[PDB]
């Protein structure tokens, strides 16, 4: 008990011891509507690649989506290691991985949220902007606001990460109070 109690002792030291991802999805979204501006103007344009022009935004949340589930099958990897480490406690170990896929649930919630919130903002700006123009004005005035678009998913990626942070960090106080 008292070498268990060294080891939580250690564990606890260990744990105070120890964006652009997003904005290169928004970039190539950015890319593709071009593309397909660029298609359009080669025949004649049509109101149906103006509608399928929004469902690419729906492609890069996807996508970004991709990344936070990738980031917390990471984090669950390590967590996982660090419980192999040294045998201290395997019933607290065994617990605290629902809370960790519950936390990676209400991540996976929040960028549903979050960029589906985005995507809305740049569907109405492509609306806005259709609401026409000489096609490299037209290119020119879609960078423009797709990187403000981008700028406001690099924010919300940086924000939603230090949340995603503080949630590990809680989680794993958790698991070291259980330990105990």
């Amino acid at each position: 008990q008292n070498t268990l109690l060294k080891e939580a002792q250690d564990e606890i030291s260990n744990s105070i011891a120890k964006i652009d991802n997003l904005v290169l999805l928004l970039a190539k979204k950015l890319k593709e509507r071009l593309i397909d501006e660029f298609k359009y103007l080669k025949n004649n344009a049509q109101k149906l690649n103006l509608s399928r022009i929004l469902n690419i935004v729906d492609i890069t949340t996807k996508d970004g989506i991709n990344d936070i589930l990738r980031e917390i099958k990471f984090e669950n990897i390590k967590k996982i290691e660090e419980l192999k480490t040294n045998l201290s406690l395997k019933y607290d170990f065994l617990k605290d991985d629902f809370d960790n896929g519950f936390e990676g649930f209400k991540d996976g919630i929040s960028k549903n949220i979050d960029s589906i919130f985005q995507s809305e903002k740049f569907a109405l700006l492509r609306l806005k902007i259709e609401k026409n123009l000489k096609s490299d004005l037209y290119e020119l005035e879609t960078n423009l606001d797709t990187v403000i678009f981008d700028t406001f998913k690099e924010f919300k990626m940086s924000e939603i990460l230090n949340s995603l942070n503080i949630n590990g960090a809680f989680f794993e106080f958790l698991n070291d109070k259980l330990k105990h």
